């Protein structure tokens, strides 16, 4: 829904256009992260509601592939140090899979987001500068040079920050001869810049080619201006009073004659009891719809803390009960959610096998995936007639709570069958309500989970047997444990004659 706002919020201030461009930006200097992705996807759910008004729109997602090389991350060879100063996009890869340092870390974030579904537009920083897409741009931040040194002096100054040094330029430049960055020293009216490679040298480089690279600050603003951005949403410490956007809302008028375009704060995003996250490792457990969902469901502002142990399982609960009530297959806000967290349209319900269940499920060795699917048949969690996109659906979830149970989940939640019984003290109640309980199983070959788990409690009730005895002694006698899966679901997953004659205490 606040979507829907910041729609409204952006037919209203920018004009009513027919196409509107929405972007997102990233800098693959390492891994692109769960918290990167907000942007992206911050991005793409306005864009999403601008069409959801009849509107045309175009995702940019700019990729800065073409900034210097700071620092060298954990994991990367030490020995790397010597590319420092080159722009990304011309950094060997430290594991030899892509052309480039940048690609290394574009290609697995563009994989990531074809798993969501999400459509965007990726542009390289590298491929628009060496085309001279840039070239106009670039000349006119050097013909405003002082314009753009008094903003940030003015900001500068607010914040009591020392005023940009005397021979400061609004670009930088990549010696051809060894395509480290260089501090331009000099200017002409047009084209030709001036520079003093580190170290000893001096040269001159042509604007037009593509070695004279904004600086941030203008670099920014500048892109607002080439391509129509009228939406991009930004980490807080770009929105920070005097940041690159308060700095570039002045930069793209005073310069580029254009009004910088309307922004959003997003905060945080991180896993619960807790470097790096990436979307990988959401994928190991959570569905792609999943993952859209839970950046739909929350504000741009308020951080999200996704729980991958106990709390994925109320997790899938809530978002299924959402799916359900969505097509109606059950008994209005969250309605929308549904929707703006879906690249695609909504075609219909796909079986969805209760996360908890297949926890417990997968944890019976002597069933195989269509034993699984079997029960879940049986027990009437999902259609008896299963498309192709059903079958689809379940046989991913399996391998997800598979991965949960064996990386995400509590020690508490795991457990195994006996056997054979333990020696257990069960007194003379629990056992006559243990015999009913088998007499009722062997008469009902067919049954509802429903009211199995009725019967569990008729029997306990009838014999005045409370639930810490009468379900510790059943969980204990078959997995030897006080506490266990849901009773009802679980007894009847397992081979009955197996169940019955543990129940019988006879095996
Ligand atoms: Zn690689
Ligand atoms: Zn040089």
């Amino acid at each position: 829904h606040w979507a829907d706002y910041i729609a409204d919020k952006i037919i209203r201030e920018r004009g009513e256009k027919e196409k509107y461009v929405v972007e997102s930006g990233i800098t693959p200097s390492g891994y692109v992260h769960v918290g990167n992705f907000r942007e992206l996807f911050t991005a793409y759910i306005v864009g999403h509601a601008l069409r959801d008004k009849g509107y045309e729109v175009r995702h940019i997602h700019m990729w800065d592939d073409y900034d210097r090389f700071r620092k060298v991350p954990r994991n990367v060879p030490q020995e790397w140090k010597d590319y420092l100063g080159m722009p990304i996009s011309e950094v060997p890869d430290p594991w030899g899979c892509h052309e480039s340092y940048a690609e290394h870390f574009m290609r697995k974030f563009e994989e990531e987001v074809e798993k969501l579904g999400i459509e965007v537009d990726l542009l390289y920083a590298s491929e628009l500068y060496k085309r001279g897409e840039y070239s106009e741009e670039i000349r006119l931040a050097f013909e405003k040079r002082d314009k753009i040194m008094e903003i940030l002096n003015k900001y500068r100054e607010i914040a009591k920050q020392p005023p940009l040094p005397e021979n400061w330029w609004p670009a930088m430049v990549y010696c051809p001869e060894h395509r480290r960055e260089a501090e331009i020293i000099e200017w002409d009216g047009g084209w030709k810049v001036k520079y003093k490679c580190p170290e000893g040298h001096e040269g001159w480089v042509d604007i037009r080619s593509g070695n004279v690279k904004l600086r941030w600050r203008v670099d920014w603003p500048m892109r607002w201006s080439h391509f129509g951005v009228d939406f991009e949403p930004a980490g807080k410490d770009h929105l920070v009073a005097g940041s690159s956007y308060d700095t570039g809302k002045e930069i793209i008028k005073e310069v580029y004659g254009k009004e910088a375009p309307l922004s959003l704060m997003y905060e945080f995003v991180g896993i619960k009891g807790q470097n790096v996250i990436l979307l990988s490792d959401l994928y190991e457990v959570l569905e792609p719809g999943l993952v859209r969902f839970i950046y739909a469901r929350h504000r741009p502002n308020k951080e999200i803390k996704i729980d991958l142990g106990l709390g994925i399982l109320n997790l899938y609960d809530e978002f299924e009960k959402v799916e359900r009530i969505y097509f109606g297959v059950e008994g209005e806000e969250l309605r929308r959610t549904y929707e703006l967290s879906m690249p695609k349209k909504p075609e219909r319900l796909v079986a969805q096998a209760p996360f908890r269940f297949l926890a417990v499920l997968v944890q019976l060795p002597h069933l195989t995936e269509e034993d699984i699917i079997n029960v879940l048949i049986k027990q009437g969690h999902i259609p008896r007639d299963l498309s192709k996109e059903d079958v689809e659906r379940v046989k991913l979830r399996i391998n997800l709570a598979r991965n949960w149970v064996k990386k995400y989940a509590p020690e508490d939640v795991k457990f195994s069958i006996l056997e054979k019984p333990p020696e257990v003290e069960v007194s003379e109640d629990v056992r006559e309500a243990m015999n009913e309980v088998a007499e009722w199983l062997e008469n009902h070959e067919e049954f509802s989970v429903e009211e199995f788990n009725n019967i569990l409690f008729e029997v306990a009730k009838r014999r005045g047997i409370s639930s810490r005895e009468w379900f510790s002694t059943l969980y204990r006698l078959f997995i030897g444990k006080e506490r266990g899966p849901r009773l009802a679901s679980f007894l009847a997953s397992l081979d009955r004659s197996f169940v019955i004659k543990r129940l019988r205490l006879e095996g």
